């Protein structure tokens, strides 16, 4: 019985040893956070167009300029070797299938230039900046490798307190790797090459990098740059005005501050106040809720764990049934709400509640 | 112990199978539609008059111009052969006793002749466009046969994604039949008779049955025509500027879009716009419900499980008793709120909670 | 563990029968009613007065004209020798010892001269019109035996809709008489004695009782008068209109119409429009209930269920003790806010939730 | 697994006895307040600020003037010798560790001068009056042995109904003492030292102490005064007006009026209209409570239970412990919403829900 996003979850979790479930599943301390994020779909409720001809619908959709199949992409998460073998890859293929961009981790298990020499697909890489010699290396990587789009991370300053990982003691699978810092060399002394070691060997970010670094990591970018991990119109915005192309609101799927908003709760006003391309996610987890979104003006949404339960669940083909199902989902949303074509989406199909 | 309506939904359960149970009481998606079309109706309380003789009290109303014991009906609902043997003869039996109008669905299991041979009360008939063509068969069948009221259902474009249907691979029952669409010939073959039997091959409607295709029908029909399935007042005024005579506000009992607004959310502004009979149904269960519905302006209120819990519980007499505890209800409530005359109704009785 | 209302409600549970129990506790309908007449306290919380001197309370106040030890009142209840043997006089008993008003049921077990020759406490008359002609004779036999006030009750044109009766097909305990309609002959024949007889055996009362009947009764009682049952300040105002001396806002404990508002609702504009007392009654249970109301406006509260389950759990001492409870913690509640006398309780105490 | 307060409030459960357990957990009758402590705190979200710099945090802030290594304090509370062994002393030396003030209260186990003999941290002395004399003993104890603030606690005037002491029967455990009253004489007869001795056997304080009190109180004292118990910006800003260089709201941490509101509601009013420190308590347990406060203008947060829990759990380690986590937990947050310095926190960072 898979029919939808929480019957994936369910096999992911019967499947998944309980630490690495956990991992996956879990949010910042209480998990008041995730829960908000799932709750706050519900202040919402659609009012349908009747009588009007949906035999024909679309999802095609441009994001940043660029037709894809529908409005939705695979989002940056860590660690996915550790959920499916060659996780990276699989949720790649699945994306490619579908017609949508794959974003790369900076913690993923495969490395820039091999998912770009195995997938041909549209491939996005996203950006934690730990030492900015370091950044600037895995960014002209991913530049030559062919991938189109970069996204900043800026909500890991400091990692989040994540209970659950505590009470597991957590620790990154002994088959994983993190490919993208293999073979920054060592044995070195002087100034750098003993303050990008130790660096490396830190579990947290640079907490220092700030809207003189975003210039920075702007002229060293010629493509689309987006910043993720935004909650508040007054960032989205100053993010277009440094160069940005666009920005991903996001609260980090609950995952780094239990207490913050939702990114729903700033989408209209983002959108209203930037005037540039909005994506979102984090709660996402069927076709209404990403309706929901596209109708208050997002570009797109970038799916979390929602492909991540195919994944775990049933590998390659997991991530394929989960992206067909919300495909129709979206598709059988649209044509009850009167709304063929979804780039016509407006707030006009909502109701506050 | 049957005094309420929840009453006869244990019953049925008791003695429905769990399949058919779950064709009946299910709903589209989460069912969070389902549960806030009962939910809604807390969002009001009442404001008795006190002090006035209610000592002779009539829920005896006009409905379409048309008199009638009491402000309710009994909707359109597909398959009721397969809730009790002959169910669409029971409920239209039960209706006629009580003094209300039945509504025959175009997948009901009696074809509309043979009711309308078997039942002399005001029969309505409901009507889902598959076929063009074919639609038009049915309408003048209706005619022929004396049903005095057409219904056009437009919130089935598509099919509502009913998960206990799934999960139950829910297949119509064996011994029952689509009478309507019976004798439809075939072995025919040229355009139509051809891309009339592809259509009727296909468990999905006519989604492109527009503005224009009402007009059609409203020409077609020469007696009172209601747009059902609505949930705006703009498609509700829409529709009366298209030539029908009243509509129809509902959400299909929350089996067609999980996060479709309630009707009732609506209604006070469906009323106040089109200044013509606006009728509505969709999670009624307690007499209070109705009542509620009655003062902010419904013409009319429709029942649709209700009365098949009595029905696949009892049979005709089932229907027929709660029906009797209904009326009673409403009567209950009319004098507790010191309204003696249900067309006296208003908004004055009710508190916004 | 006897240290609140609650208590007592969990004691008389384990003594009283299960129908008798459900007659007391049960409301009307899906007890949404009740459960509302509790909530809706929680719309309020206190924000105390510090660095006064409260180490001189006072609970004293006037009520109608005349003073007694505390605002509160023991409620017209019927049937109270169902839950302990003579209830009425137990009741009555506790209430003039706490230096309180007792209100006696038109179906209270004892009759009116008896009470009256058995306590000279000051002793209220509750009134239900099934038969002008013999309320007439009620209210003058309470005139006559010396009751300083008068209560109508008008919101029983039809009896509730209580289904746990229903289920226990509670009947009227065998041990118990309704002595006010005691001696009302027979045998006799002609218009009334035959319209009045016919009156008698039926359980319902006289819903045709209106303002015009209001003031015949007016007219035949001497002393103060209150109109009981009444949800709208409209009402009350029109009652005073009529020669009430002061109303009683409830909803009959959520008795009689599950969705009706709670008094609380509407008490502040009854207070500012009538300029009259305002009594309440319908979900007091701890003494902050009725310090809300108090500060509020009402003139008094009325005890319908709370003194009850002290006489069903331990007769006159329960009574006694549940009144003892509830002063102190009235008292408590007036320290704890900084209001040392309770006539000096404003709105300004309050917070809106 | 000891990772948050919550933790060590379970660890706390299991090794108390539960009369302790409940006299220290325990809350005013329903315990609707102490719910309310909580839930209040979620009526505000984060809206963290990206991108900038937090590479550099400090949580070091002036209270009253003064610095200290966090705006915490390890707020009064009596009895602590019940929780752990030299109770008193454990919380103060933690607190001296920690670099914030300790409260020791009037009822404390161990006596004003002999903490200040076996602590040089910031110590703070909390005034509780039975007896104006006996008062004005403890004052100038607590001056001429160096605590350096003077808190006034009103919200006592009566003792708070806990019924789960009731339950129990809590009597002050046997090896516990009430210091700070000890060898305050007796076998003397005349006005005072009869009036006197009769006030301490009392457990009631003086209900009388009003305004004019306060200003005794206030010149009987040379250093910093705070009145501690307030619930309103009105009386914040009227002992302002009396002398009081600072306030602390406090609903008491529900123990005395569980309707009461939670200080955190009056807040922003409070520091909009006094101008001067405002210090709040009640329901604080995660680091994000204390920071929303904070953010809405509280010069600093007293602790409660929550490092009671430590207390009783595990000692002066134990306390050491959760004033640890929360410390962090604080930086944390800090971080994650974009605020460094701890003196910057603004309403900005939060959203009204
Ligand atoms: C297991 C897991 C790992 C993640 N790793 C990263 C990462 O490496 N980079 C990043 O930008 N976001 C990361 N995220 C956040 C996601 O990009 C996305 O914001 C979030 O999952 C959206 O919410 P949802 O899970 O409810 O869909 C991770 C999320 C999960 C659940
Ligand atoms: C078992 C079942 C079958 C239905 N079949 C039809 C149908 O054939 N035509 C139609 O117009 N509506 C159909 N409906 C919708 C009803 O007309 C009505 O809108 C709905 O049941 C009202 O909500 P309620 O069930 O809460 O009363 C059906 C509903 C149920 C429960
Ligand atoms: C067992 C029972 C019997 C009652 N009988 C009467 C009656 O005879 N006359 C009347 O005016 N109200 C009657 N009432 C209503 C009370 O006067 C009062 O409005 C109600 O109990 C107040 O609510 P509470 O029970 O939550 O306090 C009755 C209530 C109960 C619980
Ligand atoms: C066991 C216990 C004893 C207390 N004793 C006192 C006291 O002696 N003096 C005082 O001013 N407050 C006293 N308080 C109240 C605290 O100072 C503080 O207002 C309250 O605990 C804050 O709420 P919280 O427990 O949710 O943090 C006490 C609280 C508890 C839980």
């Amino acid at each position: 019985n898979l029919f939808n996003v929480e019957d994936y979850r369910k096999l992911a979790q019967k499947r998944l040893p309980k630490m690495v479930y956990d991992y996956l599943e879990g949010g910042a301390e209480d998990e008041y956070g995730v829960k908000h994020n799932r709750d706050v779909f519900q202040q919402w409720r659609f009012k349908p167009k009747r009588l009007v001809d949906v035999s024909r619908r679309s999802l095609q959709a441009e994001v940043l300029g660029k037709r894809q199949s529908m409005p939705l992409l695979i989002g940056p998460t860590a660690l996915n070797g550790a959920l499916w073998p060659k996780g990276d890859l699989a949720l790649a293929r699945a994306a490619t299938k579908a017609g949508i961009p794959f974003v790369l981790s900076t913690a993923s298990n495969m490395s820039i230039e091999d998912l770009a020499r195995q997938c041909d697909g549209d491939l996005w890489f996203q950006l934690y900046v730990i030492h900015r010699e370091i950044a600037q290396g895995m960014v002209l990587k991913a530049l030559h490798t062919g991938y189109t789009t970069l996204v900043l991370t800026t909500d890991v300053a400091v990692n989040g307190y994540r209970e659950r990982d505590l009470h597991n003691r957590f620790k990154i699978p002994p088959f994983l790797t993190l490919k993208n810092f293999e073979g920054i060399d060592l044995g070195k002394m002087d100034k750098a090459n003993l303050e990008m070691q130790a660096a490396l060997m830190s579990r947290q970010m640079d907490a220092s990098f700030n809207w003189e670094a975003l210039r920075w990591l702007r002229d060293l970018w010629p493509h689309k740059l987006l910043v993720k991990g935004l909650l508040s119109a007054e960032d989205a915005d100053r993010c277009i005005a440094e160069g940005a192309d666009g920005v991903i609101l996001s609260n980090h799927g609950g995952r780094q501050l239990d207490c913050a908003i939702s990114p729903m709760e700033v989408l209209a006003q983002s959108v209203a106040k930037t005037g540039k391309p909005v994506l979102i996610d984090s709660g996402f987890r069927r076709g209404s809720d990403i309706v929901k979104a596209l109708a208050l003006g997002a570009e797109a949404v970038l799916l979390g764990r929602a492909t991540l339960y195919g994944l775990a669940a049933r590998g390659e083909t997991g991530v394929d049934e989960v992206l067909t199902l919300l495909k129709a989902d979206i598709d059988r949303t649209l044509a009850q709400i009167g709304c063929p074509d979804i780039t016509s989406l407006s707030p006009d199909y909502l109701q506050n509640e």
